[PDB]
């Protein structure tokens, strides 16, 4: 199969990348970073996030796999000592694939710019206060005033969603979770406070009230947007595909990362 | 059809119950509280919870409907002025049914006692400290020490789950949410802190460490259990059925109850 | 001086108690558990709490000191290997004393029963719902409905107050902190949600609305009270006195207990 | 006395300002915005914050007073219909003064720049991650990694400190409260999580780990700082002075703003 490997850039990751390429050279495996079928990430969850966005236009023809040269990540969950055993079963094929949901973010101006997220997508104000009207399925739900909002994916709930008080949900659930960022709640402003979990086909629409400039982020990339008319969130129809060679439950990766390993 | 109506017990609810019975008398409707097909609850969410547990052995042959003589409830979401219009379409049939998930709670001693919950099921200690080992799908996940735990249904997240910091999830999602109750987190005890959302077929098992007596509750009923060997939580295969005559979205019932009506 | 020593009851604590008594026998020290001037606690924070309530009627003539035979406590913060060096400077005197504030709890029926707390004092409902009217300095502030309330001392903020979301305050601040326990907040019930810190001479008064029976606790002891007309909280005029032989800052005991030791 | 009046800038505030000036003209009152002894703020809490920073170099010779032409503020807590009665007792003098604590913020580069805050002072990262080492009284306490930190004044706890989960403390307590902003807590990063209340003479020092650029704010003004070597927080020796003509308790201003008015 066509494969490619990215690296964090340091010695420990670059040396292991060259060893796996040499190990792949002993098989019927061709290196290609244009149309690969197996994308291997060596480094951390941040390195895996870059590998996802490098090939987000070919998500259906790619099976991702991550290797953590540091601590255990949620996407890079393979120890470096298992790289030689990974090269074997990747060439023999017959492996199973797991699919996680994704978040679609549509921005509208006065055209349309869409994005795909693996972790979350946040919205902040550039300088002035952040005040938006939250509309759920064409129905006005609340007028949020605070630092911002965060719409997270199922597998992304263990990251920024978790630090904001959100709940951890199993990645087999096709849903998205919205959490607040330091909301103001007096007798004049009223937010729900609790995190909200939306199923598929539900559309959450953010609409400005005064300022039209917002600092929007998708995973790692963050870019200022000007004259925003609407921000739409919804579960994406596309999914990310992983390659599994052993049982590593999500709740066990949660235990090893937050309880003890 | 066979129908029956329960009441909160006060004048406002008893008078409306007698008016609907007289209104049902003008149709091909028979009153029967033994094997009814339409169970009407007049009062509040607590009155609706009693109507659910009165007929939990016939959930598949019953379509529930609630009327709130006080403030708007999440289960009793029909104004009293709409009772006459309810009697009409209930006799003509051809109405649609909505189904919400349920929570199954199994308790084991040294036999087995099972329960069905519409809102949540909590576990506390009777007197001494509450220390249990949390096991998710046969894998030990954490040793919880605190006041207790709360496993909630999707439609039950707006109640006790919400007061504990849990997230609100749409009742169309077949899942269950576990939240903590004043957990201790020092350098010796370590809990996850975040609420956890489990999909179908996931089993969360609570196991004692020292004391074996627990104060377990299912919705409104709460009874002391002695010599408990295990407590098992999982999404139930049975569901509760409602009768809909108009579009009342869950997110709009959340708005009218917590934002403003 | 007159001294006495309590023990957790196990070997490790009983053996160290007998060694310190023999070490005290080599000095001008008399053992007396009736009117002691130095109360030594060997065990943990729970053992120290028992030593405090055994002699709460003589707080002004006693300097407490705690030894932890297990993990580091906030009151028992002396390693067992320092017991021999403790016996020396306790006989030579000339040591400094530190004073921490206390919480006074007054209960009224239809007489008066007062209590003194070192950590916190909580109020719960016995069976039915818990609904009380919170009155701050004769002014009605809110109608709380939930599991209960917790009024904590400065040094007690690191315990049950911390698990409820309360803030940690330095024990040199003469104040008390009130936190909530799973409060209900809809469009009909409205609580402040945030913890409240009251200075000296402020009186927080809890008054029943329906049920008059409450499950009140003071530190470790918890007893049911019937026909309660009012519950009054205020910072006590009495303080607890410790014996210091080295600088152990409160913020360093917080670090070693929750960050890492 | 020498006095001056600021306005929000709209009709309702400008008209009331001209009426009070004409009302002051009937007395022995001189208008002067250079060295005033009575600073009157008409508008809201934001307008009052501007009046404080306009004359922060003369805090000991000024008694502030605020008028809210909109909703009730915590600093502007006088209804417009009471302006005529304010002009009377302000000229007759013999009024009492109330004093609230302040927060001192010192920034060091590679000189020193100091600031005075009435509400709070926050620190964020400009672009990259925010990682600082928190040092309390020359002792390392934790390595914070997240969005940022917020050090609040007693009277400022009802604002941004409240939205971050902090506690509300009476302004008669000379202290400062530090809260977190979406902290990361895994098996490698460990923060206290709970808010911290520091008494007078305690110094909290923030020190960079990688990036040296921070987005620091003091009340409303926010300015980027480059090559920061340290950030020091401590309770200020200076206080702000108000003019009281009636009893308006802090806990009652909390009730009217968050419960109901
Ligand atoms: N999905 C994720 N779950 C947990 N952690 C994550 C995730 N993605 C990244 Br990048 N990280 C690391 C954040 C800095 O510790
Ligand atoms: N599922 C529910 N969601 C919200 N509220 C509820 C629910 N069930 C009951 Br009973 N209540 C009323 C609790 C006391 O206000
Ligand atoms: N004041 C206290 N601060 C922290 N912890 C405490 C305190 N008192 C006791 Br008892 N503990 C132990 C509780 C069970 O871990
Ligand atoms: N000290 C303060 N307490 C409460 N609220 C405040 C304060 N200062 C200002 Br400005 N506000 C208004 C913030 C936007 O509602």
């Amino acid at each position: 199969m066509k494969y490619m490997i990215t690296s964090k850039g340091d010695e420990k990751s670059d040396l292991l990348r060259l060893n796996m390429i040499a190990g792949f050279g002993e098989y019927d495996m061709e290196y290609d970073d244009v149309e690969p079928e197996i994308v291997i990430s060596i480094g951390g969850d941040g390195t895996f996030l870059s590998a996802f966005h490098q090939y987000e236009e070919r998500l259906d023809e790619i099976a991702f796999i991550g290797i953590h040269t540091g601590h255990l990540g949620f996407y890079a969950d393979w120890r470096p000592a298992e790289a030689d055993k990974l090269v074997k079963l990747l060439a023999k094929g017959e492996y199973q694939k797991v699919s996680y949901p994704l978040l679609k973010t549509t921005v509208k101006y006065g055209k349309e710019a869409t994005y795909l997220a693996l972790n979350e997508s946040t919205v902040k104000s550039s300088g002035g206060p952040f005040v938006v009207d939250v509309v759920i399925n064409d129905i006005h739900f609340e007028r949020f005033r605070g630092d911002g909002l965060c719409m997270s994916t199922p597998s992304g709930t263990t990251a920024y969603n978790k630090s904001l008080g959100g709940a951890l949900m199993h990645p087999s659930i096709e849903a998205m979770q919205l959490t607040e960022m330091a909301s103001i709640n007096n007798r004049v402003y009223r937010t729900i406070g609790s995190p909200l979990v939306f199923p598929k086909h539900h559309v959450v629409s953010l609409q400005p009230v005064n300022d039209k400039d917002f600092q929007i982020s998708v995973d790692h990339l963050s870019i200022l947007h000007r004259d925003v008319q609407e921000i739409r969130y919804e579960v994406s129809a596309k999914k990310i595909h992983f390659a599994r060679f052993r049982s590593f439950p999500f709740w066990r990766r949660v235990h090893d990362s937050f309880i003890e390993d």
